[PDB]
């Protein structure tokens, strides 16, 4: 935020005092020229990774093989990457000696700018003009950029909504010709880009481009993204886009399971879908489902109830508060432990959640001894 750019300027100054070239590069330059505050600030340098580690007290060496060292300084983290090009196999990183060799194989012209310590902008590919005209355009030959990393095709879509830009005609036609190549991309990278689209502004533009680019033809279950997105308003959670997608089509979670959801995200989607299929919600509904599930289900169905208050006013919040357990029932019934205990604990739990039976051991005992015997 208010400290990342300053810290990167310090990093650059330190790299240059050791005789290396260093520049701000990529998204930070784009954001600076748009008048936004960069979320990430990357530095490109002639220094190799181990030479960066010599110059800074605290570094994180995860991306070393790819040329990247994270520098920890003044409470920020600045990625320092040696000049490099990378290529993706259908199943490779090459360090280079000049900045321009690095820049000419980046994805889009607005991401292929560098800025010096003295605020001079190095813009070999017209990023400044494309930024002013709000155009996402591939650097150089779009066919080549997309053959290098087919995920860039979907990233163009994501950028169009993130920035409210159009996609350059030649670039878009190239995506259409190469959309088949999306099949080689790990579904985790695909899901990460789609999650961004779902929470970004102008997502209806992004979704139209997704279909227009032919990507929906070849994405995993890609045709499912061609719903009417007019009613969609993000709540800041990408999961709500996937739920909105399924709800519009009356489809179930299994239809999108190729994207490898976490067990938590899968549960939120399924339990929310179950809620949208329930005709009436009562105290049991608010007791058994989480508030996040009730809220997401209400959002896709357009309701605007005060869900938190209904849940808050139930007699109890969870099984933890129940005043009896299966061992009480074993005592009172004189029967051996078995699956029957779950049936009868739930009977008692329902009577308590509906406020019929008091949550009190002796009163539950009185009720149980009457109903069981």
């Amino acid at each position: 935020d208010d400290d990342k750019m300053n810290t990167a300027i310090k990093v650059i100054h330190t790299l240059k005092a050791a005789g290396f070239e260093a520049y701000i590069v990529g998204g930070a330059v784009r954001d600076l020229l748009l008048g936004k505050t960069p979320h990430d600030v990357d530095v490109a340098s002639s220094a190799l990774p181990q030479q960066v580690k010599v110059l800074f007290d605290r570094t994180v060496d995860t991306g070393i093989d790819h040329g990247t060292v994270l520098v920890l300084l003044d409470g920020e983290g600045i990625e320092v990457t040696t000049f490099r090009t990378e290529s993706s196999y259908s199943d490779s990183v090459e360090f280079v000696l000049s900045l321009e060799e690095d820049l000419r194989r980046r994805d889009f012209t607005i991401n292929a700018m560098a800025m010096t310590e003295d605020l001079k902008i190095i813009d070999p590919f017209g990023g400044k003009e494309d930024l002013k005209n709000k155009v996402i355009r591939a650097v150089g030959d779009p066919d080549e950029r997309f053959e290098e990393d087919a995920l860039r095709m979907l990233r163009a879509i994501r950028f169009s909504g993130q920035l409210d830009f159009i996609i350059d005609m030649k670039t878009l036609l190239s995506i259409r010709r190469h959309a088949r190549l999306i099949r080689f991309i790990a579904v985790e990278r695909l899901k990460s880009e789609i999650d961004k689209i779902f929470v970004n502004p102008s997502m209806q533009k992004s979704m139209a481009y997704l279909k227009d680019s032919v990507l929906t033809r070849f994405l995993p279950v890609g045709g499912l993204f061609e719903v009417d997105w007019i009613t969609y308003h993000t709540d800041g959670n990408p999961t709500y886009g996937w739920l909105y997608l399924l709800h519009q089509q009356k489809r179930q979670f299994t239809d999108i399971k190729d994207y490898r959801f976490s067990n938590e995200e899968k549960r939120l989607i399924e339990k929310s879908l179950e809620l949208t299929a329930l005709n009436t919600w009562d105290q049991w509904t608010f007791y058994k489902y989480t508030l996040k599930q009730l809220e997401m289900a209400s959002r896709v169905t357009g309701k605007k109830k005060d869900l938190a208050a209904i849940k808050r006013q139930l007699p109890i919040q969870s099984r933890s508060e129940l005043a009896v357990d299966g061992w009480d029932l074993i005592e009172w019934s004189g029967a051996k432990s078995g699956p029957w205990l779950k049936v009868w604990i739930e009977k008692i739990e329902r009577l308590i959640v509906y406020g019929i039976l008091k949550n009190d051991k002796e009163l539950i005992k009185d009720w149980f001894e009457d109903e069981y015997h």
